[PDB]
């Protein structure tokens, strides 16, 4: 359980880290 | 406990493809 | 370990409602 856990955390941290990417993109030209 | 932070990590991801595509949404209007 | 979950989770969740409030005011400006 905890392995799988951690995983999915990861894959949450770096979508996270690409959409505030693409967001602060899209601050820039709004 | 570990039943909990399961349930919170899969709403998580359920909820980053709702924002991944309002985003890619915004980036056509910009 | 799971307190290092709950941390990361805790942060996941704060950065996704500033994504959710990002893009609320996005939509505003397109
Ligand atoms: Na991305
Ligand atoms: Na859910
Ligand atoms: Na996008
Ligand atoms: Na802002």
């Amino acid at each position: 359980r905890m392995k799988q856990l951690e995983d999915k955390v990861e894959e949450l941290l770096s979508k996270f880290y690409h959409l505030e990417n693409e967001v602060a993109r899209l601050k820039k030209l709004v």
